[PDB]
DNA sequence: GGCGACGTTGGGTCAACTGAAATAC
DNA sequence: GTATTTCT
RNA sequence: CCAGGGCAGUUAGGUGCCCUAAAAGAGCGAAGUGGCUAACGCUUCUCUAACGCUACGGCGACCUUGGCGAAAUGCCAUCAAUACCGGAUUGAAACAGUUGACCCAACGUCGCC
């Protein structure tokens, strides 16, 4: 369900990364391969088992217990626990894939190099973090592997699960080889009661959070298609009941773009709604997401729409894809796990993670300037301090 | 000897040779059909794969299998007659045998024939291409005999196939009567995404017997932003076509589905409620825009690379080995084949590089590409474009062994 | 926006096939 | 002749 | 900036007519993910809109042209369009198609910065 993957770069011997395993990919590849071949056979004798008679059949206990005897037997240089994930994945997949192999919906299962990983419980895998280096030390005595973290993201759930309940760990490998380290984890069930929106012109609205850096943008296609399809009409009907299906479409597209936000809201732990003020009925808009998120408790403020666009999110710069002079936010690339801006170059220096060119639109910015507790104030002293008037 | 194929739509289903009396649910029994056809299949490639997948000792032989599957296959799905179940269990054995080797290294997931869309594969003996009046007819045996019985409906379902082109018309009436006749093929009910059914006749034909001599050989080359430029060897002339929108159509339309695919967010109450099919029906219609325009551009293409060594008397094509360049690549080979013009596969490595006139290499000219000047001859300085050099330098036979031998003296 | 899991669809490559004799009804 | 099981 | 579709054999662009709030509404069911239930980018899913004539069976339904081409530079005539002013500009087609496999990309849900 919810799972990371982490780029590795070498195995080691040690967990001090300082003696390193020759040969480990071509001992990884093999190992794969075996464990692909063992799912195979494993999978044929369930198809063969569960293609029998009921009655004339062997107990299910049984049937796992020959299958991994004939695992163990076929590859005696995979390790038990290995193995026995095995033997369990394939239980669980043909569980999940019977009825579609007896009413031939699809051939017999089987596992591709690419689709096969070394699955490895939870409790032969530890997470150990040390310095700028991660280091995995599954048991397979125990070999410690090099991670490599690209992500902020990614690096507060590895330290999470370090010290979230660790799933069953996955090694997959790639076309060109590249072995990925999946590890799956779980966490508490836990409900939660500052976020905003802004709003354009074709680009309907756009919300991010205050603490998050949680985007979403309503890809209005559907609004420029109707009017596109209202006008086209018009002119065709001129030439050769529209209006009032546009009023009752433009009543309606709140009720659902509200929707998404609650729901967005909702999502992540977010109990506020700052949302904007004022061609379309954006009183209704406003109306309806007042309205629609106070079933939840979230209360709604509306705030002036004048600045929002303009300002920049990370400086609160005010000047005349946003890119702002002050900081370039737009143009500047920046790593995502460590948030420092570099010239150019894909790799980071500082943590060898990935440097994404930041895709900063216009909307997403008024969107967090707006998300922005106590606008006003922020906006007063910003405002009147570089002499742009503002109406109060 | 050549084949081509011969896409028909299917207008409507019949079970009279008249077309008097038709199937008031005909679509949905052409889905079950190739649903059938899709599950033996998929039984057959799953029998082929615990068969192989066994100890050699502990088989049977192979055509005993090959019995087994046969069997199989009419017993599960009674509706199928018996040349649609011998024809399904060819293809899976095709699909085998194609996919063994990385089977057996566990490189290649079980082949699976999908459901959806699924093509029904009927031999050429049983279907027979017959023109009542100005109805096109196929006589498609798609029921067994058991089910026939069973049902009451006849075994023979009269296909009104869609011939409205001449040259349609032309190849549908050379392939109805062998008397150059054309011979029938592996008949296939395939859907396209839209939900039209096609029966799809790939006819093998003679090769043409056109005088191209083999000695003018006509180079074709593939740049990154320039479509195709190709040259003559034996002559001077040349000519060249580039891409029109090449990539704005397929930039417009994964940018609509794009959009229309994040509309499901904020959508309707059914959309989001009612599967998955529910939530891509508007993306159905965009299934293959792209994908179709790719083989619309590229059969244009081809259609000029191989008119124009036809009208030059160029009997062989020089095709340099890698937007779909081996797409393009496939349809020179087999449209030229029609032709009889033999095609050279041959590696583009430093064919730019090495000058058309002279033959030498330099390394300076891969900063210049859009013009090629030969710094040592001067071939290029007494205009040449890069592209059209490289043509030139193409259209030469043996152009590989050229390349290795000058690489080997100097530039590596 | 991205880092991914699951899933699908939607573009490519790439390679082969695109029956016939005999046989029961 | 027609459809089916088989063999390549 | 005058959108998406349906028919016109396929595709792409038009075109002749029609439909569109299909970027839309609903129903059976449990093959799966979720908690025996049905929330789900849940389903072997299905229904939901579309050319003219008909004596209700069926019929018909258009264009992407021909050459010169030491070359995507274009020219000659011929067609269609222009929200440009009878001219100018723009575009001017071929059809080999199914399969499976692999790759990449995109998108839906989910977890998180
Ligand atoms: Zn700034
Ligand atoms: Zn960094
Ligand atoms: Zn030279």
């Amino acid at each position: 369900v919810k799972a990371i993957k982490l780029k590795i770069l070498d195995m080691f011997l040690d967990p001090e990364c300082t003696k390193q395993d020759d040969n480990w990919r071509k001992d990884l590849s093999t190992m794969s391969r075996f464990c692909a071949e063992a799912g195979n056979m494993c999978l044929r004798d369930l198809y063969n088992y569960f293609s029998m008679p009921k009655e004339d059949r062997i107990s299910s206990k049984d049937l796992y217990n020959a299958m991994y005897h004939k695992t163990k037997l076929l590859h005696p240089e995979l390790p038990g626990k290995v193995a026995n994930q095995i033997v369990n994945h394939a239980k669980d997949v043909w569980k999940r894939n019977a009825k579609l192999i007896y009413r031939n919906q699809i051939s017999m299962p089987t596992y591709k190099i690419t689709t096969a990983p070394i699955r490895l419980q939870n409790n032969i895998y530890k997470l150990i973090k040390n310095k700028n280096k991660y280091i995995i030390d599954v048991q397979l005595t125990h070999r410690y592997f090099l991670v490599a973290v690209r992500d902020s993201s990614t690096r507060m759930i590895f330290d999470r699960i370090m010290s979230y309940t660790q799933g069953q760990l996955q090694i997959k490998k790639d076309h060109q080889g590249k072995w990925y380290c999946i590890i799956p984890y779980t966490f508490p069930t836990h409900e939660t009661v500052v976020m905003g929106v802004d709003l354009g012109v074709a680009k309907a609205v756009y919300w991010a959070f205050n603490s998050s850096y949680k985007r979403g943008c309503i890809d209005g296609g559907e609004i420029e298609h109707f009017r596109k399809m209202i006008r086209a009409r018009r002119v065709s009907i001129q030439n050769q009941t529209l209006s009032e299906k546009e009023k009752n479409f433009r009543d309606t597209i709140n009720h659902r773009y509200a929707n998404r936000i609650v729901e967005a809201a909702i999502k992540q732990g977010c109990g506020t709604i700052q949302i904007e003020n004022l061609n379309w009925p954006y009183y209704d808009l406003q109306t309806k997401i007042v309205n629609k998120a106070k079933e939840h408790g979230i209360t709604v403020v509306a705030i002036n729409p004048q600045y929002t666009s303009q300002r920049c999110s990370m400086c609160g710069y005010i000047e005349k894809v946003f890119e702002c002079k002050q900081c370039g936010y737009g143009s500047r690339t920046i790593c995502i796990n460590c948030r420092h801006v570099q010239v150019s170059g894909d790799v980071c220096e500082e943590c060898g993670g990935i440097v994404k060119k930041e895709n900063v639109n216009a909307d997403y910015n008024a969107a967090k300037n707006i998300s922005t507790p106590y606008i006003d104030q922020i906006i007063m002293e910003k405002c009147l301090e570089l002499g742009i008037p503002y109406r109060s």
